[PDB]
């Protein structure tokens, strides 16, 4: 049997930058993707958000669709620079305004919001302060967390504080794929240590102004051995170290990994223990963003982990390249439960595949078989989580939408909804018609 | 018999924000808690208000002049509030915080060392709303306020006060409601000081992470000395003793609070958390005293809460606001306090000083005040004497360089050196402060 | 001249928690605002306190059986806030919840329709830490507490009061300081009445999400009559009449705050955000009054804040609380009420009666006091007048069925029809009570 | 500091019965308790006090020791029987010639002699009379009284009336666990009324014929709350009432206890107001006995307090399963000063412990190291209390010697003074050590 506990929270996925389009309508200000997409190199085929998935207008159909997916909660971003356009001081009316009717509208429809404060789209005028690199932005995300915290109180009951650090440092400032596009080890290990903070502080602000349950979102690849060689165990420890223990561990209150040091060498840092007290501020619950594993092995040239990827050609492999592999998400999460003790509320916030789609829809369809294995097979390795004891509370499915996959643009859909981006016409795919299935038999349908 | 004092032992006096600045609403500042009390009717004595009081903010720069014909090496002076942060969180108001930006950078051109004091009675009435000090997120609050005041200041003002007389604070605004916020509860009391207790800490933890230099409290204390050999009056003199003078500083030394309390309070009394009093025992860099008088506690069933009441010693001289005066007891404490401390915390005594009558006008030029100026001279000698019993001892802040609002007594206590007519503004150098001027030049030597 | 009363019309008696229960922070529940302010000294007459009271809370049974033997259909209850949420927000007491769960259930099955008052004056102590009245958010916390009661009585309690009246709380409690928490200040108390009417359209707008029945909330007015001719008394009658009667009830219609405020509380009144004045017009479906007398105020330039006081009026009965007997005013301010609700509202007398002396033990199993019985027959008869003259009058609740505290002024005043012999919590029911009993066994009848 | 007043009276406490064996001996007369001793059942392992510690024939052995204690102080009880064999008559010669040999030894020693009339040892003969259920006792006590106020004026100047009503009255009638073994709510209430009557004579006689002063002792067992749930807090005044304001409250002219009505129900009864006006006789001193608190719940099957107290566990407790608890000691203390209007001088008569020694020394030595913690904190509380304006002029350790705790037998060890119940070897504990050393020190040990 596969039928799910009693109260598992089925929904989707999104964030702002990726589907809302309107980046500087009604008062809107800035961010670092308004400039990063803009700038020619960065983005594939020039893709921006200027327009995205029109969300900022066509929202209330998004609605609609939501429902006909028999969604039960619905996980979105907030653009902070839409709700204050300089990332501190006079707040946008209609910015807040445009995210206050969409949770009503939510909530009307009997969708859990799921929201999270910072989904990689800082504000510009605090990237010309720094952005993560300023110390001070600890204080300024926890004001911005209190605007939300306060306006949403009693409709907005689960709050994502961070979404994915580990993206937001390692693509944005240690090797620049992402904006703002930095690329320095000095930088990475300073950015991180800020984000961190950043979550703590609101975390506490959210214990003093806020009312619900709030955490943050963490993506974990986990790394499998390459070989019994201890190079390649040195080398997959190294990997590990930097992508999934560099912030879980002081969040859990271990401190950072002993490898980082190795890992960045001089660009590492000692930092204040009170620091360390901030960060490990208490949550309620946290999120997995999850999508595949890795088979790490030595590589001496590979800055700054020295380990590379082994490719593992018996599997079947997405558009962006992530080997399909369902028990290492079980394994994850199995993982996971143990370092937080079993103790924290877990969800997985985002689950997923990228395969090709043609533009447009093929009579009023779009098949997508292998998102539809994707997701069945998934969903039954978080059954098998569940059945070794895992408290997994929810599973978000990214992405409702095709959208803006950053910086590989348009080309890679995640969507379980066909997105049209010539016409904005949405297409339910065969993996949103099966999700639905999912949702509405409650996990039966995999039997 | 000498009083040269030690080398770089540091002339200073002192004031407070709402007692000399006026204009409170003025270029965005916010309502404070006496904003509210002093203008509801009867709270204070004929009507007086703190809406002009010296005009300070806009007539510092004439006191920084009056500062320097006293020779004065420091300056001691509070931050409002709610002028810097007018919600008492949130949005900071530039104008409020330029003002002292102004004050600070014109005190170190005239050679004056700033001393800093974060809070000197004047909360925020938008926090008051919230709780004020019966609110435990209150320590987070001033932690914030003062990191804003670290940040800005830093490299310019090296020597902060956190609280000034946390007993005043609880005491007269929360137990008895003399002052503001204008409450009588002993349950209020207690968690209103032990949250002041918390806020310090919290201040201080925020000093170290963002903050240059040395930070402190100020405590006042007044010595209580026997009235007798009866034992009823020996332990009311214990617990008027831990009612005022230990029930702060205790838990600051990492003692816990003195076990009479039990006793004063009964039922209202409260346990707190373990890790409040780690917070609370926050490392401090100096100690500020602030100190008057002494009192002479008896046995009094009925007196509320302490069940003790001080015995008139007629036998001495008394102030205006009936504080008896004797300079021994000023050395004792300075002792007693060097005890406490363990003789390794450095201590300045940040007030010190005496009301009596002076006329609301210069007399051909002049205000002839000759018993402040014996209270100087004595007290100032008991300063000495308290240093060469081994008590570290830095520095000596005059209360007060101006006359100003004795709060709920209003404009009637005169404390300054300077005479101010609250007619005119004009100001007037006592004999007093011609004296310490003379003290300050040569360094205690005119004593001899 | 017939005085039966209309189908339906409903008879019962009043109580509230503080008041009559005792065992205040028994089975769990915390403490309230009154456990506090009754245990400081110089609040309380005699140093009465409510820890015993009538100790209903353990005698409830008994007291049940009283109101059948008194004829009772219905009684008028309130809830304990910390009893039932001991830190006012937060987890739910069970134990505390139990008891109004039994004490319901017994009132049902007795054919005893249960009327329950959400707040009457007994915050607790945890959100008054957070500024209680003063803090916005408490129109939430209140929302959230009704809730609890909401659902747990769903189907059960069918009638619901919200708060009892506004400004006594606040008249009392913010601006004089006679009731808990004791504050003195015209700016908190325009803060605190503007949050209590907040407060009561949040409940109303959660009541109207997830509660069964008909909701509303319990105003007291004393209707202002002319002293004289002079204009000052009229300016002065209009001033007492705007402070204390319509400054809830016009905008709980409406019509915003009287414009006689901005004149009584100048400084101190403020200007609100308009959509508080949409959530305060929440559509209820009832309104209950608590009415005892009248008054006639004339110029009075040093009263604070109105600046007019009440003329004694010597021609008529006055009663131990020092209130003017004099029946019609009840008749003429029911037909106001009726006239600013304009006849669309559903109106309920929640309380009525009156304090007389009564010995403190019985006398051969009987307490004669025929003024209450007086006052009882008279006012009673001044109901049926009023609804001769169209006021939509569904019920009346006699305050109160038992002897009990009356808030500062202790157990000196005795407004019940049950006697409660303090020393040892023997009731006996008095002439009103038995006359009581008959008026409504006869439905008005016996009146003719 | 711990320094404690000029003239503080420091010394160590006995009854006749539990120490003196020769209980017959040398025409002494029948005793209740030789009887109840000797009677199957009544007491562990079937002890009796025939022989004790032997110290009708060892007091001067004992008398050194107490020497090498510091002793200032030495409280004792005169056995009734032993000095008036029928209770009433003739006076027995050596018997009185024993306490006689005793006090003048005591003098000369440089000890204050302590002089208890009754430690619950009834002649057999009165007790043949009805005992404390017969009003004529008070009569008989003050004659006995005389006996000794005459034979020892001006030697024995500090006198006890009754040690410890309550002990007497519950355990010998209510409950039958002490003699005479009477198990009756009546004859309890009857008991104690006349023993309270006969305090009352022995005080007037003592007026007429004695020198110095004289008092009752009493001891307290403070009742502490269980929870807040009102039937507890019901439960803690009836067992207040019927074991701390029984007698304390005639003692100060306060009339008995309005919660004894309720207590004792058909049993309670109304007294004469002579007897209240006797009972009442102005006194010059009074002894606390004290050890330990309780805290008593509601319990509907506990005749007849319905009470039963709820095992501390965070705390320590002595072998006769006493929880040690020293605040409470200063709470009682100030309480009493309290209910004697702070005008009449407190003693503590009794206070100590017992734990588990070894029936012989090791190496002629005994090791108690909680016998000794309990002493320094215990006496540390005196101080506390003294603080306080309590009006304490001295203490006395319970016990001298380890003796017979009545029903309980040799079992129970309260010595700072072992012994050897085998040979009568004395060996003098830490305990003793210790407190020779605060008595010396005035306290100053302590610091
Ligand atoms: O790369 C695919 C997805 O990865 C997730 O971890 C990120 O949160 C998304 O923003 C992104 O679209
Ligand atoms: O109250 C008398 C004076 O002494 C101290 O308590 C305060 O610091 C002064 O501001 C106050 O005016
Ligand atoms: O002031 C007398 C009475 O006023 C009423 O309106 C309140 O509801 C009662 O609690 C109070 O006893
Ligand atoms: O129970 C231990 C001790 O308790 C005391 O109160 C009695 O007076 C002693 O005789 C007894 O040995």
């Amino acid at each position: 049997s596969y039928r799910f506990p009693e109260g598992f929270l089925w929904g989707a996925a999104t964030a702002a930058y990726q589907i809302e389009g309107s980046s500087m309508a009604d008062g809107a200000g800035e961010s670092i993707w308004d400039r990063f997409s803009h700038t020619p190199g960065n983005m594939k085929d020039g893709d921006t958000g200027d327009v995205a998935c029109d969300h900022y207008n066509r929202w209330r159909e998004d609605i609609e669709l939501m429902k006909r997916l028999n969604l039960q909660a619905y996980r979105f971003s907030v653009s902070w620079s839409r709700v204050i356009p300089q990332g501190r001081g006079a707040i946008n009316p209609k910015g807040l305004a445009f995210y206050d009717r969409l949770v009503d509208g939510l909530l009307e429809a009997g969708i859990e919001p799921l929201a999270t404060l910072y989904h990689w789209d800082l504000p510009a005028a605090l990237d010309d302060r720094g952005g993560w690199l300023n110390p001070d932005i600890a204080d300024w995300f926890a004001d911005y967390g209190q605007v939300l915290f306060e306006k949403f109180k009693g409709r907005v009951k689960t709050w994502g504080t961070i979404n994915e650090p580990w993206c937001i440092v390692d693509g944005g400032y240690l090797h620049g794929a992402l904006a703002p596009g930095h690329r320095s080890a000095y930088e990475a290990v300073i950015a991180g240590h800020n984000v961190l903070r950043a979550h703590g502080a609101a975390v506490r602000r959210f214990r003093e102004v806020g009312e619900g349950q709030i955490g943050i979102v963490l993506n974990i690849e986990p790394k499998y051995p390459a070989s019994d060689k201890p190079e390649d165990e040195a080398a997959r420890r190294r990997a590990e170290a930097q992508m999934n223990r560099w912030f879980l561990d002081p969040l859990m209150g271990r401190g950072y990994p002993e490898e980082l040091t190795d890992v960045y060498g001089a660009a590492w840092r000692e930092f204040p223990k009170e620091d360390f007290e901030l960060i490990a501020e208490p949550t309620d619950w946290m999120g997995l963003n999850w999508y595949t594993r890795a088979v790490p092995e030595n590589a001496p040239d590979a800055w700054p982990t020295r380990s590379r990827p082994v490719r593992q050609t018996q599997h079947a492999h997405t558009e962006t390249g992530w080997e399909v592999y369902p028990p290492a998400l079980t394994d994850t999460l199995v993982w996971l439960s143990e370092q937080t003790g079993g103790k924290l509320p877990l969800m997985v916030t985002e689950n997923g595949s990228a395969w090709y789609d043609p533009p447009h829809a093929i009579d009023g369809r779009i098949h997508d078989p292998m998102r539809v294995h994707y997701l069945q097979t998934h969903i039954k390795a978080l059954h098998d989580a569940i059945g070794k004891g895992v408290d997994l509370r929810g599973y978000m499915v990214w992405s409702l939408l095709d959208n803006l996959e950053w910086s590989l643009g348009y080309s890679k859909r995640f969507g379980i909804v066909h997105v049209n981006f010539a016409t904005q016409e949405r297409t339910i795919k065969d993996s949103g018609l099966f999700y639905a299935e999912v949702i509405k038999t409650h996990g039966d349908v995999l039997n």
